[PDB]
């Protein structure tokens, strides 16, 4: 075609004429930020997000309705763009009242999903909840173990009651994940560099972690006999068990990681080496040195340092310590110095400290513990003399302080008391004042004036080119968690360098709640915390075990259920958030009145939060322009514009078909899909191509998991990219609860849980004897029409080895078109829909299949003429040229009879393709034509082309019979864009006639009341549910066997029943309504690990039947090239499939035109009942 | 299969096939393999193919339609084939195969099983 | 853009609106034959082999200069499109002096490529 030339971003780019710039730049992957903008809507203009610089142009041009033209020159990332889209994020981000990230993840220092983890352990993904905590922090069992978790502190659960046990909670996972193998996050292929980490402790050991994820090969070199840093040699035995950590490193070692212990930097390897033969070096050395008691008399026999001490006792070698023990110190080393003290039997343990205890740096849960153990404590005295009397200790000369006045701290600073000094006895002293970077780790780098290694911040890296630190070597003693963080974010600094790209450590913006006070959340269920088991004080001082316990898995359900999800739920798909970290945003200056206008509602499926909306309009433009219910609008004017549905009406009470459309389309969290899961968690999840197989239609739908359940439900952008409430949320039972995943046996009179094997072997008797007292046709095999092709066929082929002919389904219409054209299947392809003249819609098409009525919609705005027929009314009937409420059948008779008044009907033609043409005529001379029949029958005739969608669930089979033959009459079969489509009712509906299941309810049912059937197989119906007079019909029959989901009122009475999985975990072919055939991937692997063919291949191997997926699809697709049916968008092109290949043209009596049928589908029938439970519509 | 459940049967025979030994099912000797053959390419050969053959009943009528032999019915059963198995059944005879076989008809849902002894 | 809606071979495509037959069918992957046609130059019309079947059109068109037009229905594999495809193929062949394959290759039974591995 012809090609305008346009250069957006320097590039030279040949577009085609009638695009946008947002569509050309799509197509060329560059990068245009817009929030209000939908290919299946007209331009909006509103967000200004899109904006870009046209030369020529003194004003920026929306990129989303300009079109491009020849010679144009593009800019979409000048400084006037940029400014422009910052303000307008701004201008956004000033009515936004959210929490991106809750404010225990921000209060973590290694940035923990919190919520994330908790929630994952409430919905019982202990594994899932593992991974995730993986992403921040490699050990989740020992830093729950020794946290002083301020994430707990910053919770909001805080203004309740009492903090969520994130800490306990992490440490319930990693203990479990350490039960099996640990969990090794994947690897990147091999990168070919090479990283020396010098120290195995919590940041040497984080880095590389993070760094043998991005594929490089490191070795760590470690001073120490084994590796763990300070959480092996500082934290006693028991407040953390040493296995934990050396399984823990063993996870580390298994990734690739190389260590080298007892290799010290400056001894044994020196620096200048790590720098010759490594890429990068990282130094984590920690602070090693203790810090004296600065006294005369500290260099006695009796006086050693903390750490020292502590390392001693780790390793098990002697210690000198005597009977009086005096702790110089107020710290966490301190703490477990003297309660070490303690239980290496020392009589008296006293703790001096210079400051006062409500200051003490010790957690006071510690210090507390200590007080229990029989530590003393003596505060505001500082050591001034050592007494000594033949060089080793003997007392110490304590100088008594108090609190004078501000300091540095800025708090209050302790100063001497003059005139008061004590003595206090002592056989030994341990100086725990604090740690210092020893100077021989750190040689040949500039130091800080306290020491530690000094390095830019941002990009850890020290004055020597090429090496980097972090952790407690940089910053001096802090938690461990800070040392993880700062070994993460050095690894990320140094892959960065690895890559050549240097870049520092970018914090992001997210949106928080600052103004939330405890009468935000007066409303909620106040619930006691998780209690902590502690070990008894006088038996735990004795010994150095574990004194608190792992909770159990309902306490840790219970206590993550307690969690208030703070956090954003689209945090992980939400546009804003991606767009205001992109552009540097300061919301700051134009901030002013916000609205708060959220309010909780009941709706099962759709959360609407007016707070988080930017009034882009999309939920209004998809709901009117794509689905057409128009359930949502404008409300007031101006700043106080909101979106509500009718009248302010909650969603329920509208016309909304809760299709989730609106939910789908939000770019801001504003308006959001509830998960079908128990406890909702805002999760980065995998998204995986399926199919609906609710009904007919076909459409396909992305389902977005994490582990074992299913998240969420995206519609794929194919053609309206749209789904309806069945296919968007009736997912939910896949993740239920009440699904059956091991087989029931009748024993004493009652179901009762079995094997697979045993309940096969009962299965295969039971219906061998059936057929063996009984005789031929005596066992009826009753199939849910959602199964894939495979399984209707195997079953087929099951039926004919127990040797019935008796295989049909509950949910099974009437057939008539097999008796006029040869096929009980439809003519063309829904593509022809946006092609044909006219559409003649029977029945509730868009009430069954709500995407359908958007089909039609679209088809009528392309160009075409709608005409509903049906018995009461549509939401088709706003753009129908035509809308006939008929109850009879007569009234397509009185049309036949017009249609030949008219002289319409080239009858030399039909006489040559069609029979019983005569006959017809016949039938219909004497039937009065009516007004609305007439004004049918002309329209008919006008229009060059015809596609009649008729509704097979709610539309009687004479209808579809007289419909056919209007058809045929007018030459309106057999070419494109001319035919009949019927929408199936169930997912497989047409697979399941074309393999074999064509008997129906009725012929079921009379041959049960006859006596000739006995027994029944039934896959995945529920006629006892779905039908009152069906439970009698069930009496009479002597063997039930019932394959389901679910354990329903027609399995309680079977004497087998056999689990089924859900369409999710099942891998085969669907055929779609209009004939084409789908793929059924498998989303989730089975929950008992058998998938439904599995099930039914292992009772055809009971029956001396092989089979695979393969051999069946291959059979199937035989079956279908025999049937002239294979990949056929259109059927009867060169003749129709009747024996004599002519249509046999329909004549009956009239009949009334519309059924109302229940749904024998167990799940369908589920899901129909609960959304009749909510007051809901489809 | 209720008084030998087939998967013990299965374990062991895999225990055996687990020892080197092959097993080639549906290979019927003088239909798909000659008894010469396997005199010329192995050094030794068993048979234990056993009495597969039933006794017919040794009266006139005994070729109706509705007499079978009792291994045979039994390994139909046993295959999960279709048995057409009246309401009246006449087990003769009183060995093992009778007692099998009137027990068999039991479960399969016959009203009335009796059994004839010389 | 504006697409417009065609139908070739049964098949319901959605098209460009400036696009000839042929390049809409080499884009959804449909044959149909040509031998004076290139993409870089402008249309010439005298080979006749890409003529397809246009649903309102008595005449065949070349669809390497037809343009494809709303609800527009094309047949390119017809008969009659056959046959006009033979017939220009046999008026092309008159003419036409070579050997496809050497006499040497054809006299061998098995077809090999005598001259090839010579
Ligand atoms: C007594 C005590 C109790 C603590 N209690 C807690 C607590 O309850 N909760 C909490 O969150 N945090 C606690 N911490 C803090 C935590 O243990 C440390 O902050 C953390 O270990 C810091 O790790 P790092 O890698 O910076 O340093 P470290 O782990 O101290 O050192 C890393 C490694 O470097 C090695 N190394 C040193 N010099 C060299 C050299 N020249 N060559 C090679 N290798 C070398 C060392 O052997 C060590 O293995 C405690 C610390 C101490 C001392
Ligand atoms: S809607 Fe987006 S920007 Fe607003 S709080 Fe949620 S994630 Fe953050
Ligand atoms: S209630 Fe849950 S989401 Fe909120 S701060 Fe506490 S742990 Fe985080
Ligand atoms: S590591 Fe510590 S601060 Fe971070 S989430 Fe866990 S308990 Fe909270
Ligand atoms: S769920 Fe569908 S029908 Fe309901 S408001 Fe949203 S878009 Fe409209
Ligand atoms: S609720 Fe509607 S108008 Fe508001 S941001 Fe979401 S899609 Fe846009
Ligand atoms: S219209 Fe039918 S196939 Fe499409 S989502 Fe709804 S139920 Fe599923
Ligand atoms: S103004 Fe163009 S995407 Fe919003
Ligand atoms: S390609 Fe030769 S006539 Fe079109």
């Amino acid at each position: 075609m012809r090609l305008v030339r346009v250069n957006i971003d320097n590039k030279e780019i040949f577009a085609e004429e009638g695009k946008t710039i947002l569509e050309v730049a799509h197509e060329n992957n560059i990068e245009i930020p817009h929030l209000c903008y939908d290919k299946r809507l007209k331009p909006y203009g509103a967000c200004g997000l899109c904006v870009v610089e046209i030369e020529g142009s003194p004003k920026l041009a929306r990129a989303c309705s300009t079109y491009v033209t020849d010679k144009m020159v593009i800019k979409t990332d000048s400084p006037r763009v940029r400014n422009a889209r910052k303000m307008a994020l701004e201008l956004l981000l000033s009515e936004h009242r959210g929490d991106c990230r809750p404010p225990c993840v921000l209060a973590c220092p290694a940035h923990t999903d919190c919520q994330g983890y908790v929630g994952l352990i409430a919905n019982g993904q202990f594994r899932e909840a593992v991974a995730l905590i993986k992403e921040q922090l490699p050990f989740p069992a020992s830093i729950g173990r020794v946290c002083p978790h301020p994430c707990e502190e910053a919770c909001r659960r805080n203004m309740v009651d009492q903090p969520i046990a994130i800490a306990e909670l992490k440490r319930f996972v990693g203990d479990i994940d350490l039960l099996d193998d640990g969990y090794i996050p994947p690897i990147k292929p091999k990168t070919g560099k090479k990283v020396a980490i010098v120290g195995g402790g919590p940041a040497g050991l984080t880095c590389a972690f993070f760094l043998a994820k991005e594929g490089h090969d490191i070795v760590v070199y470690e001073a120490m006999p084994k590796a763990g840093g300070m959480l092996r040699y500082g934290i006693p035995e028991y407040r953390l068990p040493k296995g934990i950590l050396d399984k823990e490193i063993e996870l580390i070692e298994k990734m690739g990681v190389q260590i080298k212990t007892n290799m010290r930097l400056g001894v044994d390897i020196s620096l200048e080496y790590l720098r010759k033969n490594y890429d990068a070096v990282f130094l984590a050395v920690g602070a090693w040195k203790s810090s004296t008691l600065g006294c005369p008399g500290d260099s006695a026999e009796g006086v050693i340092g903390g750490i020292e001490f502590l390392r001693k006792v780790s390793m098990n070698q002697p210690v000198n310590l005597g009977q009086r023990v005096l702790v110089v110190g107020g710290g966490n080393t301190a703490m477990d110095a003297a309660r070490t003290a303690i239980r290496l039997g020392a009589k008296e343990v006293t703790v001096l400290y210079r400051r006062t205890r409500e200051e003490m740096p010790a957690e006071d849960i510690e210090v507390n513990e200590a007080e229990e153990e029989g530590v003393k404590f003596q505060f505001l005295v500082a050591p001034i003399e050592v007494i000594t009397d033949g060089g080793r200790v003997r007392a110490l000369k304590c100088q008594r302080m108090r609190l004078g006045d501000m300091d540095e701290s800025g708090r209050r600073r302790p100063v001497p008391i003059e005139g008061a000094e004590v003595i206090f006895e002592a056989d030994t002293i341990i100086s725990a004042i604090g740690q210092k970077v020893r100077v021989e780790d750190v040689e040949g780098l500039e130091l800080t004036r306290h020491g530690t290694i000094k390095v830019d911040e941002g990009t850890y890296q020290t004055s020597l080119e090429g090496v980097f630190a972090g952790g407690d070597a940089v910053t001096g003693p802090k938690i461990a968690i800070e040392a993880i963080a700062q070994g993460k974010n050095a690894a990320r600094v140094i892959d960065s360098y690895l890559r050549g790209k240097l870049e520092p450590i970018k914090e992001p913006y997210y949106v928080k709640q600052e103004d939330l006070t405890p009468e935000d959340f007066k409303d909620r269920e106040r619930k006691p915390r998780v209690p902590l088991k502690v070990a008894n004080a006088e038996e735990r001082k004795n010994n150095f075990r574990e004194i608190t316990s792992t909770m159990t898995e309902k306490e840790a359900i219970a206590e993550a259920s307690r969690c208030l999800e703070c956090g954003c739920m689209d945090y992980f798909e939400c546009q804003l958030y991606k767009y205001v970290n992109q552009y540097d945003v300061d919301p700051q200056r134009l901030s002013g009145y916000k609205h708060k206008r959220y309010e909780p509602q009941k709706h099962p499926f759709i959360e609407r939060n007016p707070d988080k909306c930017i009034l882009c309009g999309l939920c209004i433009r998809v709901c009117e322009e794509v689905v057409g219910v128009c359930a949502l609008g404008f409300v007031n004017r101006g700043f106080e514009t909101i979106v509500k549905p009718e009248f302010g009406l909650p969603l329920e009470e509208t016309s909304c078909i809760s299709c989730g459309q609106c939910a789908d389309i939000c770019p801001t969290g504003a308006c959001i899909g509830k998960q079908p899961v128990a406890k909702q968690v805002p999760v980065n999840t995998v998204a995986t191509k399926t199919v609906c197989t609710f009904c007919g239609m076909g459409c396909e739908m992305l389902v977005e998991t994490k582990g074992n359940l299913i998240f969420d439900v995206s519609p794929v952008q194919s053609n309206e990219g749209m789904l309806c409430a069945f296919g968007r949320f009736g997912i939910k039972y896949v993740n239920d609860k009440d699904r059956i995943l091991a087989p029931l046996i009748k024993v004493n009179g009652e179901l009762s849980k079995t094997t697979f094997d045993q309940a096969l072997i009962e299965t295969a008797k039971k219906l061998q004897a059936i057929r063996a007292s009984y005789g031929k046709d005596s066992i009826a095999i009753i199939a849910s029409q959602r199964l894939t092709n495979e399984e209707a066929l195997l079953l087929t082929k099951l039926a004919q080895k127990l040797d019935t002919t008796v295989i049909g389904s509950f949910d099974l219409r009437e057939s008539v078109l097999d008796r006029i054209f040869g096929l009980n299947a439809s003519t063309n392809s829904f593509d022809e829909i946006y092609s044909t003249d006219l559409i003649v819609a029977v029945g509730k098409v868009a009430e069954n299949h709500a995407v359908m009525g958007a089909k039609l919609k679209k088809a009528v705005e392309l160009g075409a003429k709608l005409v509903t027929i049906n018995n009461g009314e549509t939401r088709a009937d706003e753009r129908a040229i035509a809308t006939y409420k008929i109850d009879n059948t007569a009234f397509f008779k009185a049309t036949i009879k017009a249609l030949f008044e008219m002289k319409a009907v080239d009858e030399d033609y039909v006489s040559k393709i069609a029979v019983n043409l005569d006959e017809l005529k016949d039938d219909v001379k004497n039937v009065e034509v009516t007004d609305e029949a007439s004004e049918f029958a002309k329209i008919i005739a006008g229009a060059k082309t015809a596609m009649v969608i008729v509704d097979e669930e709610s539309v009687s089979d004479t209808t579809i019979g007289q419909l056919a033959n209007i058809l045929t009459l007018t030459q309106k079969i057999g070419r494109p864009r001319c035919g009949i489509i019927k929408v199936t009712g169930l997912g497989n509906t047409q697979g399941a006639w074309d393999m074999g299941i064509r008997m129906s309810k009725e012929g079921i049912v009379k041959l049960i009341n006859e006596g000739k059937v006995k027994a029944a197989f039934i896959v995945s119906e529920d006629p006892q549910a779905a039908d009152k007079n069906l439970g009698e019909v069930l009496d009479k029959l002597e063997c039930l066997i019932v394959a389901d989901v679910f354990l329903t009122e027609t399995g309680k009475r079977a004497d087998v029943v056999l689990p089924l999985v859900s369409h999710v975990e099942s891998t085969g072919t669907v055929t779609r309504a209009d004939g084409k055939i789908q793929n059924l991937n498998l989303v989730l692997k089975p929950k008992n690990g058998l998938s439904n063919l599995d099930l039914l291949l292992k009772l055809a191997e009971l029956f001396g039947l092989q089979y695979n997926l393969e051999k069946l699809n291959r059979e199937m697709v035989e079956l279908l090239q025999n049937e002239n049916k294979y990949n056929q968008q259109i059927l009867y092109t060169e003749g129709f499939a009747t024996p004599d290949k002519t249509v046999h043209l329909f004549v009956s009596k009239d009949a009334p035109a519309f059924v109302e049928k229940a749904v024998f589908d167990t799940v369908k029938n589920r899901f129909e009942k609960y959304l009749q439970d909510k007051h809901l519509k489809y």
